[PDB]
């Protein structure tokens, strides 16, 4: 049995895929990561530096995709950009695949890459497998879209998704209803394909989204297999720790939108506002340039040095790639700003951090709902778009004085945490399922 | 400086010429948008869709999700047909997105199988109507006659006179056409009758083709006929570029059309018989390229490699443009498709006419009619009746050899070529058409 | 394998498991299938099943037709509504048939929908085939109902069709002789379009029912064919009987209810008491919902802890789904306890395992009725109507014991098994018949 | 500061050094700018010209469009449309645009691009008020007449004779035609236009323009220098006196040939000017150029070796200009140049070899700028004697009116160059309606 992993690009794509690829090894599979350069953004090629060398045998193989060619698909996204020059180039990738000394039995591909991936191997001996980065309940929504679309000649309230409870039109993203944008013609190009795919992964457990997992069972989708939550590949030297080691326990609120999303210029000093009159103890990740990591060479000169001096005391400003998951096991950080992408979201719920959700583009809507309906965090609707809302200081530290003290989450979060370690445990269904689906693998 | 939007039918033959036309207006500084619909029938159109919008990025794309298939009386059992009614009830789903279109429809180029559905579309709305038709003027006068056809018992008739043209026979006349029930025959009927609605309807001929037909479509009803053909193209070659010039022949029979496996083997044969260098396009996938997974296991091992020298064929989506304009090719075998012959025309390439189906014999006449091909009547309705390779043979050697032939159609290539010309009248016409959209 | 064949099976595992079956019977005898199956699925069973079938037989085609909404009043049952679903979206296999690359040479289509494809049989001139899934003599009964309901509809003794064993009224479901019930319509309609089929395939031999299949032919359906009995499928596991291999051959009874639970609680634990008086070892198979797989959430609630555990060194219990023919042909299996719905009881006569019947619902007890007269099984009329009455466990021990020593029975059994061979063998009756169909279907 | 801004052009440093002055003007305007250029470029001088830029602006960001597989200048141009998708990737990673500031030429392809990454964008056009009008008054004018007639008149502009206008234009067929007919349909996307002009310059020209549906047109002229400092070159230029010195460049590309550049090289010494000679060997291509000057001929070099200097290849044209010593100025009249005489206050003789450049010399002959002769005409067209060209150099010397009217236009230019003055006002204006 050999598998190669095929993630796309951003380091929400490429930290699943990795972190599953180490999971995958530990349980004995041979396995290969097939990434390809140049990447966008310089966590991604730092970190697969860094996880070949911890992870040995492990085989890397790398393919200079081709430049940017395209007609439609109307992006204004660097990450789903390259996502696009990923795609037209997976069927160059034939004529290597066939070669290989090792033969791969499957592949384990990413959502954006599955209909490329699956005519890829058509005509070779290899299963076609796919792993979901996002939430169940927003794969329902996916599976939806063509009913949705085709149904959707009315701007009202919300869209009843056929298993489970009907979600608000505020939550649907715009670029999703549009079939010009490359969300929707991703989407939807992807979902047709999934029926050629022998298994499709999810990165959620039984227990957080028992509804979601269920319908889309009953919708079509009858191959999903939740494997959530992906664990960590521990492998880190850089140390940004000790600010914290210093901090009381669950004083410190961390804030952090994840690898590429920016706030306004406004919302970044309506929010900094917001964390000054809190009053709480808190950690900031500012990724204010944008998306790219390269390009946001800027350097704190987005708040002035007047804020940082207030702040000192209560607060610490980090510009830069902060070591997410160990930051959230921190006994110091009690409470966590989310723009939800899920798998930030899971790390959360799998550390019991209780959750301030803030969708700012795309799922982050949908998945704050389910940090909501879990009990994971609170979620407030009226603010709606993150990127499309302004939200002031007077809202923003209310909100964050509330998550902080709500004792009913802090207890509610931990029941969470206690089911993700359940569901890795031998007899729980997570760990179940890829212990079953590994011996599968082996043909 | 307005905006005309292109609204297709399923199918290639019904999409490529709405393409063209699409790229024509662009060409002449019209804004376009292009309503297409999903999901296709067929990989073709969808492949094809992606290609031209990346080709031509100043024009407009609008997609719309299909509404599944909805019971009514008419008996269709051909895929695309099938679709072409699909569509015809998707279309109120329009009216909203009109509202919101970033600058205001000047009009809509509608397809006719689409006309009755979208005329009733905008009857409020004010944008003013026209629309494309696929097959040929000789072909129109008889759909526009079939109201009147439909109420007669027309049987035992050899031939069914046409009102300012002479009569088809009845041999050339599909039969499903004449059966009420049948879609074929509701779809053109009830079009009709709504073309009154439409403030033009653009053909896909030249007067020099057509002009006694083009003659005959005015003077009854349809006065509203703009021939602006031929459709320009928007826009397998190796073997080629190794072979003689006109020592080629050309055997495709569409993008939606198959012939029966019998029948199939005797093509084959009359190729080996013929001797003729040829590049035969195989379609044994009755109509989808989808589900058509056979691999040439149609012809039999042996029978390639005894035609390696002298033949080609491949199961697959050919360009047709390329293959015809190239020097080589010196026949062409066709259903006679109208887009099909309208490219056979442009080129002057010598057509051997063999209709399979549908609106096909009457265009296989004006074929020969107009010296571009040679049409056979005896051979009658391919997919009803099939012929052998000995007769197969003569005529396929005929075509290549008549000079008189080839010299006929480059008369029918200077011709078609000279309505392109700003002077020339199929290109005024486009222009006229053009000055009248008033933003 | 050049005929394109496709076999349309609407709702139930007794439906479905048949249809899959003679699927795998053509392919095997060389056309080219295709499956229908119309989404969403009632149960999770026939997507567990569909599922299996097309990764284990991988030359046979899935066509899935997805339901439109439904919404009629006048609950009857999951299966019937899903029935009736099905003909309300029947004209969507429209698109799908005219596309199919190889052309139908035949269809064969489930007999609950024959009167709703006659029309689409017709544009698309698509010769179609019904395969029965009940018993020939129950089929007769449900041939001859329409001229049956013409007459006084009441009750007598027995009613009789033509050439056949008078069926008696406790036999006969009590919701086939109202006219005004939903039932009687919806069986007088599709037997009144049998006359546009070209053939009627019944999963039966003639040895089993010869005055059924000449009582059929002599009362409007000539084109009978029976091609019984059905083959098996494959499946590819067997972690369900490490018991099985420890327990000696033929002592141990095998008790399935069918997909679905029959008897009530209270009658149930009467056996599961008189299983225990008998000493037979056993197998037993229970379903807790009596219609759906996706409803049934009990589990050890059924029969008490005080059963389970006395019998803990005796017998095993295994709640939903097992794979019931690989189990009965078994060494270890001896006695079969069953419902008698017609599918298992012509694979114990194809298996030559002795049967305890106790008819449930519907053709049961007339299936039951023809157990006892093939010799197959012990059968008991007076037990009747599911629940209508309460059998003590005294009578059933008797029975269950009868069962076990009866010598005779093993014989008349034995008998039964190596026919129901000889008609599979390919000079055989049955076989004969299917291969014929073939050799007459055009490409 | 705040705002962030880009530059770009296609080919030609008729565009590049305009635009990269606009990047310059727009970074004292506090804008974060970026120049986005074409690589490869066209002429080893463009290239070599952006190098210089960003390093005499440190905080000027450059971002580069490699590109994928006539006139080379005209081809490229076409090129850059093909790659056009190319700039999607960047927009998309920059630190996002306020707005762009992008090439007339290229306008019509970047429509679907503007409108995807949005970006309010804005063209600057090189040519005069008078010939963008015949650009924009082009396209009904070609399709309304289709004939040859001596004048030809757009709206509120007096009618400018078929003699100016290029002929290649004038064709239907050509591909000129398509580019300006096509790119000024698309000119209804920008939420400004810009050309190096200024009101009082053509007051005419730019009304037309406004009432003609180039509504947001704004001139911005003159634009300020980019420039080196301090290099020790023409110590030849600082000996001499001042107005001394005749400055000749007739392009940044070559425009006449060698016997009819010979008549000048002869009615050069007979006019007596002392002179600075910018002499462009390649037709059109820097790169291509590798011809000495031998086109005059050793005797020309030996006899007026002390009298003036002859530089074959690049100058700093503004550097030059803005020195005492030149007091004339030949252009071929591209109206880059023709704007930077008329800012630096130096009189000029208009020759023009090509293109929009002829009605550039009819705007200069109504500034009185300086001093043109019609009859010449299109370059190579005829030849035009020695001795007819002298009394007109030496007229450009000796006549005081024109020193008085060249004096008056470098003061308008200034006023509009002020704070008051519009041209400086738009651009403070722009500016603050470009948001973050
Ligand atoms: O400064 C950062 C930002 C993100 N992450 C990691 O990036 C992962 C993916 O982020 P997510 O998918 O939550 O949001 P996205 O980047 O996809 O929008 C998270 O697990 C974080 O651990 C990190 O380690 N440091
Ligand atoms: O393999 C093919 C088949 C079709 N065509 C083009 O498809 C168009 C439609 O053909 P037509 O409508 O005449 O035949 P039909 O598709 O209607 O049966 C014609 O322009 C052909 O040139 C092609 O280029 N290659
Ligand atoms: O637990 C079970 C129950 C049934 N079956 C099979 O599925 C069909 C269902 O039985 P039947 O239709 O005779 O009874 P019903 O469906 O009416 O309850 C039979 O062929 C059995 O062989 C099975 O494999 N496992
Ligand atoms: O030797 C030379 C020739 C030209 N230029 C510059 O060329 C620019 C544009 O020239 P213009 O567009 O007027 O002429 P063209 O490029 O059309 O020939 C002006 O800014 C001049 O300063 C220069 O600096 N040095």
């Amino acid at each position: 049995a050999h598998i190669a992993l095929f993630p796309c690009a951003g380091m929400g794509h490429l930290l699943p895929f990795l972190r599953l690829a180490a999971m995958l090894d530990a349980r004995g599979c041979a396995v290969t990561v097939i990434t390809v350069k140049p990447t966008v953004s310089a966590a991604e090629s730092d970190h697969l530096s860094a996880f070949f060398t911890i992870h040995p045998r492990i085989t890397r193989l790398e393919f200079q995709l081709l430049p940017y060619q395209k007609s439609g698909l109307r992006n204004d996204d660097p990450f789903f950009i390259q996502m696009e020059t990923i795609a037209t180039s997976v069927h160059l990738l034939r004529p290597l695949l066939s070669s290989l000394s090792p033969p791969l039995s499957a592949i384990v591909s990413d959502f954006t890459l599955t209909s490329q991936v699956t005519d890829l191997v058509s005509d070779l001996p290899i299963s076609t497998y796919t792993l979901m980065t996002s939430s169940a309940a927003f794969f329902c929504l996916m599976a939806y879209l063509p009913k949705l679309l085709q149904i959707d000649v009315a701007n009202r309230d919300a869209i009843e998704i056929p298993d489970l409870g009907p979600i608000s039109m505020s939550s649907i993203p715009p670029k999703m209803l549009d079939p010009s944008d490359f969300f929707s013609a991703f989407i939807s190009s992807n979902v047709s394909s999934l029926h050629k795919v022998k298994g499709v992964l999810i990165n959620t457990f039984n227990s957080f989204e028992s509804e979601a997992i269920e319908a889309v069972r009953r919708n079509g989708v009858d191959h999903i297999l939740p494997i959530g939550p992906l664990e960590s590949y521990d492998a880190k030297k850089a140390h940004d720790l000790p600010w914290l080691d210093e901090q009381p326990p669950e004083s410190v609120l961390f804030v952090s939108f994840g690898s590429r999303t920016a706030l306004s210029k406004e919302q970044i000093r309506e929010l900094g506002a917001a964390l000054e009159k809190s009053g709480c103890r808190f950690l900031w990740v500012l990724k204010g340039g944008k998306v790219d990591k390269e390009d946001k060479e800027e350097v704190e000169d987005m708040l002035g040095a007047s804020f940082v001096e207030r702040t000192k005391k209560k607060g610490l400003i980090v510009k830069g790639w902060v070591k997410q998951e160990q930051i959230l096991a921190h006994p110091a950080i009690g409470g966590f700003v989310s723009h939800c992408g899920w798998n930030s979201v899971i790390e959360a719920a799998r550390l019991g951090v209780p959750v301030l959700a803030w969708p700012q583009h795309g799922d982050q809507s949908v998945n704050a709902g389910v940090v909501e309906k879990a009990g994971l965090g609170l979620w407030v609707r009226e603010w709606g778009w993150g990127q499309t809302k302004l939200i002031g200081r007077e809202e923003i530290a209310e909100k964050m004085i509330e998550v902080m003290q709500d004792e009913k989450l802090r207890v509610s979060a931990g029941e969470v945490r206690a089911k993700a370690k359940e569901t890795r445990e031998v007899d729980g269904d997570s760990e179940a399922l890829l212990q079953r689906l590994i011996h599968s693998f082996n043909n």
